[PDB]
């Protein structure tokens, strides 16, 4: 066994390199020219906060076994990530480090890796996946603490200590590190922001949110405090062995990639947990556009059934907002649920309900009978209120995707509200400017129907449509019902 | 005395009416031969709530004085308004109504009211100002409440018990109803949104934000509770009349019109009392672009006076934001300040920095080290980080005013920063792409300076400007600093 330092960079990487004149990307897609011109130890900026720089970190903490699970990653990435590990985190702290080959193409990328000091490797005979590789790696276990890491990160400074001390306190919780990113173009590492909470839309695709400004205000007086999070990345973090354990693993029914961070971080949730975010801990991952490997049945199909085994199990009759938002994922089908139904009722987890109002109460939730939700989207422009308030006109700037002024709904009433504001027929004569005024399910004037397929919007009992003609020279109007494109109108 | 419905209004409004083929405008600023066809009492839709429509209060409610302030007001609009607060109230809660005529071209607009029941008229010998003329009423009250009312509003249904309810259940609370809207040109009544609270920007401008997300799920369980506020509009309002004696009533030196609801709000949340908006309350206003009226030395300059005797008596330090958005108020004479100043004392009032905390925390400040604040303008156009985290490019969207990814500031360690993330020199290749990255004050690449007296922004050690030309099309860009207008860039506040 070989202490990190004495391991021969050039010897493992080299082989495995670009060939003259081939494409970068292809193999791992991000850029393996970019990555294998690194050292191993490559020197990282220092990302984290002030305060954590100067406090000194507990050492009397439990041992964690890293699990590293690896499908076909490039060399150079792996082997950074592992001493990374080793070069960053007190030794004694460091139990093992478990690298599970799903099923690589060259069983030597893992297995050259095991003659480094604390390295296990334990090789798929067949492709698993990461939930399954996961908990082999996981059941392979001597520690108290699990570490989760990808096969493409690099450890910032004591960036362990602080997760260690989190679990060692209160075994139900889950934590993350702030993952930095690692360009894929340029492998440049790069700091995060601190100011962000995990969650989600809808269609439970995860997402990165703001915290609002009254949660940055209420940190103030300590800035590096934990945050608790709705969901987390799910590549990154450290969890009790046992607590892993005893809420189930993971749904060992998943296959490949995606969705398996939904699971774990519902059921930690709803079943007595928590999930946290440490500012002090800082590890950098390789952010990626598009997946390097197969899916047996396609990556669309894939996701949709690991989606839809966490949808199911979880979420109650929430779930239809999620096929609301995919209606394509009520056609694939998922499989056999009921170990996880059972363990669901075992641990006495709360409703998706609880979940919604006490965990994620921002993630805004449509009004049952809600016609249609989002941007009023025309081109690239969408309806937007211009700032503007009751008697007000209303105009179009370009879609953002951000919401605020160009947030709309079609409602039960037939109104297309914004706020407790809704579009009004003030005046009926063909290029009138419309208003908003205040909501009244009694008021005809605010009475609106989609028509032609969705793609217009026209003034309920009368030929007029929503027009934009005037948007930049007065406001939107109301015309004669017609051809124009100035009258196609989309939510979105 | 005559009771208000044998009041003859067609001959009151007959006489001064809009004369065949003049401008119907030019008098209010707003469209007078509308308001001359409607009825003295004419019918308005109910805008409450439906929850307010079934709602009772105490009931052994004190009694009001009404204080209604005009000068040169449209006689069709001021009878309107006096008789909806006669037709609307119950009458054992109307003490009075005091019009106090603000030396109106004409005395015989308000002599002539003088006629109806519970209507008393105090009319100003010379030009005295919306300011003078309020604290002339209210100090010839009788009643224990004291409601003001511009001249052009209309009262709707229970519009004044829920707001007597509150002021006698703690006579520090200074109440305001739901201020609908009377279309300047039809006279239509609108209804308003009742998710708002008042507010400001730097610039010290009245304007209405929507409560926070948050707000507005805290109060799904009662949707007409009171609304605390920060900022009230200012004309509509109702105060314990010996609350309002107690902390010093108006600023006497403001003149004709502006600021003196900045001055009161301040006072208030300061000296101890509170601020609301009373969503089962609602009256409607005739809300103008333009003042009809004249302004001894020009508008743009009695607002900034005005404006300054409130920032330099209750906003401390931070009235050098507003100085920084209004520079040229800093040259504007405010006079003296001095019992104003004591006034403050003798209260024991908190600071500014306290109202900013607890009061109006949504209203962003800057560090006091900031050197530049704001939105980052090109044009019609923003710096927008287009909902993009570290390691995004960065670009532009027309400017909304309402913060958000268009929020930045140039710190002391000349950053270009939202929330924690800096624009960042990734590349000095001309045309690379500019980034978003975790801010660090050592990194020499985050590292901006305004120039050509602050218009644009250059790289700090370089010949590089931050460039727009890209922005459809890749994001923001560093590029050689030349004349184009792809790298004009200005803060909307600097130091
Ligand atoms: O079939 C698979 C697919 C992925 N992975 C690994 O699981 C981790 C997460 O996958 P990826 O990094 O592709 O996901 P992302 O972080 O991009 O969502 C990585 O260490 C992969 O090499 C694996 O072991 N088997
Ligand atoms: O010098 C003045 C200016 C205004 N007013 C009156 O004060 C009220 C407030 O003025 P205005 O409605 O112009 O303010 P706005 O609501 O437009 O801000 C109105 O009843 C005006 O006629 C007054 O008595 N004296
Ligand atoms: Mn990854
Ligand atoms: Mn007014």
């Amino acid at each position: 066994k070989v202490r990190w330092p004495d391991f021969n960079q050039e010897a493992y990487v080299g082989g495995t390199m670009v060939r003259s004149g081939q494409d970068p990307y292809a193999r791992n897609k991000f850029n393996q020219v970019e990555s294998d011109k690194l050292r191993m130890d490559r020197a990282i900026p220092d990302t984290r906060h002030d305060q954590c720089q100067r406090k000194q970190w507990r050492v009397d903490l439990p041992a964690t076994s890293v699990v590293i699970t690896f499908h076909n990653e490039a060399r150079s990435a792996l082997l950074r990530t592992v001493v990374s590990v080793l070069k960053k985190s007190p030794p004694h702290l460091i139990k093992e480090i478990i690298l599970v080959d799903d099923y690589s193409n060259d069983p030597e990328d893992g297995a050259l890796l095991g003659k480094i000091e604390k390295v296990r490797v334990l090789r798929n005979d067949r492709r698993e996946g990461l939930m399954r590789s996961r908990v082999r790696g996981a059941d392979a276990a001597q520690a108290k603490v699990l570490t989760f890491l990808d096969s493409h990160c690099e450890c910032n400074e004591h960036w362990l200590e602080p997760l260690l001390e989190r679990v060692a306190e209160d075994r139900t919780r889950v934590v993350s590190p702030i993952i930095d990113v690692i360009n894929m173009d340029n492998f440049q590492y790069v700091g995060a922001s601190a100011d962000l909470k995990g969650g989600f839309d809808w269609n439970l695709v995860f997402k990165w949110d703001y915290m609002t400004p009254e949660q940055r205000r209420s940190r103030q007086g300590n800035p590096v405090a934990p945050i608790k999070t709705p969901m987390i990345a799910g590549g990154l973090f450290v969890m009790d062995k046992f607590y892993f354990e005893e809420l189930g693993k993971y749904d060992m029914m998943m296959d490949v990639w995606g969705g398996e961070n939904l699971e774990i971080s519902f059921r930690v949730w709803q079943c007595g947990g928590s999930l946290e975010i440490i500012p002090c801990s800082r590890v950098g991952h390789v952010f990626r556009k598009q997946h390097p490997y197969t899916f047996p049945g396609g990556s669309g199909t894939v996701f949709a059934r690991n989606t839809r085994r966490a949808a199911e199990v979880w979420m109650d009759e929430y779930k239809n907002f999620y096929y609301a938002a995919v209606p394509s994922a009520r056609n694939v089908p998922y499989g056999n649920i009921q170990s996880r139904l059972e363990l669901r009722k075992k641990l006495s987890c709360k409703p998706f309900k609880w979940y919604l109002e006490n965990v994620y109460p921002e993630l805004r939730v449509p009004d049952h009978q809600d016609i249609a939700f989002g941007a009023l989207q025309q081109g690239t422009n969408c309806l937007d209120t211009l700032g503007h308030f009751a008697d007000g006109v209303v105009g179009v700037y370009e879609c953002h995707n951000a919401g605020g002024n160009q947030e709309w709904a079609l409602t039960k009433e037939k109104s297309v509200k914004h706020m407790d504001l809704c579009l009004t027929v003030v005046d009926r004569a063909p290029g009138s400017l419309i208003k908003l005024q205040g909501c009244r399910e009694d008021d005809s004037r605010q009475k609106w129907e989609q028509i032609e397929g969705n793609s217009k919007l026209r003034h309920v009992g009368s030929n007029l449509c929503l027009d934009s003609r005037t948007a930049k020279s007065g406001g939107l109007s109301v015309e004669v019902c017609g051809p124009a494109l100035s009258q196609q109108w989309k939510f979105t």
